[PDB]
């Protein structure tokens, strides 16, 4: 077995068949398992980043509901991903040009070779290749100090600088008005004050900020989301006809008002 | 560390320092944990019944929007709830009666000495000495008795999720009347809360399925309800809501309460 300790000894556990790779690389362990019944994980210092079964319970939330609320991206950017799910999800959009900087090499190498859930576009972005995306090796945040003009942020990080005051005003001056910034932001329930913290320095920064949570498989469920907007966008409300369109399995843009939910306590604190 | 196994091999983990509790009483092993982090976790045939830091992330949901939903619940039927989280929610509201029929009077036992989420109140049912609660021991299914305007089954996975079941529940419902259920992991279970919900269809006005993340258990958690009379139960009475002490369910965002996977929504329709 498999399992991911959280704070106060909490766990998400996988029974596995088998360990098939580890290497640690310069910024972090990476370890592929394939499991019983979700296909392969992967982990990042012990941390799982996805499973192949389930994965878009993740990818689909973190992306569309943002995609969908603005009026028209074209322009995206996306921090982290180098296992290519957030990527695949935007590409869905009829965008202009996608960006993906990730600082780790190694992961992009790792998730093509073993983890594929990418569908041959990560092979794509670092042939340059690819007609939209392009792929950057670096730091978001010094990459986001340095370029902008963007409709679309998306932060596809690693567990907390990307969730720092600082680095929201970079964002900020970075997104396009109308823009959405939107980051994973952890466990509901075991990471709830860097929750707060994140969202307390974005409401210093944008026009707007929302919380959203998802039961994201691999997590300890439910796992939240930060927007930020810049501009006029009501974030409750998404582009109906451009989500018919969308393929989904998890997240239900036919009930968005859903998309919400967040335990009491937790919504008492942030407002 | 305890783990209780799911289907496809996902497993909720906690670590432990000790077993504490253990006894096969004349229907199930009844457990106790000592947790790192989460209190004391409760446990019948392996299976988490609850942890006592986070137990009200599944007595709210279950209890309180059928309560809310209901336009003036007085008489409310428990089936399960050994433990007394749920008769002490439905406590909250200003209930005239609660009956609570439990068949394991050991789990009452156990929960009394060495849960104690209950401030009581197993104690004075067990006395008869409650003015609102009443204890009654035996099974739900056989549980007779009628004239109920919520009843709430506290019971454990996927008889009480048979149709013959649930028209003796619509039977023993007031117009106007709510059932609901807890049904099960969304994602692990899902067949079993399809086959539930295609029941309770037969047999009820309207359906109507929600979800909400427990703590302790494979989340998020389903729940059912089927309605017998005039009861929108997308809507809940906004002014009862904001008396009652709440840390999970949010009634003022009652619209949230029904997120469910997409897949899953269409399966269900």
């Amino acid at each position: 077995a498999f399992i991911e300790w959280y704070p106060r000894g909490y766990g998400v556990a996988f029974k596995i068949k088998k360990k098939i790779y580890e290497k640690l690389s310069k910024y972090q362990k990476i370890e592929v398992y394939e499991t019983e019944g979700f296909g392969r994980l992967l982990a990042l210092d012990g941390t799982v980043q996805l499973v192949t079964l389930g994965e878009r319970s993740y990818h689909e939330p973190l992306v569309h509901p943002a995609m969908l609320a603005h009026p028209k991206p074209k322009r995206v950017l996306v921090i982290g991903g180098g296992d290519g799910g957030t990527v695949r999800e935007v590409l869905q959009h009829d965008v202009d040009e996608v960006i993906m900087v990730e600082i780790d090499e190694d992961v992009i190498m790792v998730s093509k070779d073993l983890i594929k859930i990418d569908n041959g576009l990560l092979e794509a972005m670092l042939n340059g290749k690819h007609e939209k995306a392009k792929l950057t090796i670096g730091d978001g945040f010094e990459f986001i100090k340095n370029n902008r003009g963007f409709d679309v942020i998306i932060a596809d990080s690693t567990d907390p600088v990307l969730f720092s005051e600082e680095f929201y005003r970079y964002v900020y001056d970075a997104l396009n008005n109308p823009g959405i910034y939107v980051t994973q932001a952890g466990s509901v329930y075991l990471f709830t004050d860097e929750l707060i913290s994140a969202y307390k320095e974005m409401k210093k920064v944008f026009d707007r900020v929302y919380y959203y949570s998802f039961p994201v498989i691999g997590y300890a469920s439910p796992w939240a989301f930060l927007v930020g907007v810049k501009g006029d966008i009501d974030f409750t409300k998404i582009d109906r006809e451009r989500a018919k369109k969308l393929q989904l399995e998890y997240y239900d843009p036919l009930m968005h008002e859903t998309l919400f939910q967040m335990p009491k306590y937790i919504r008492e604190t942030l407002q």
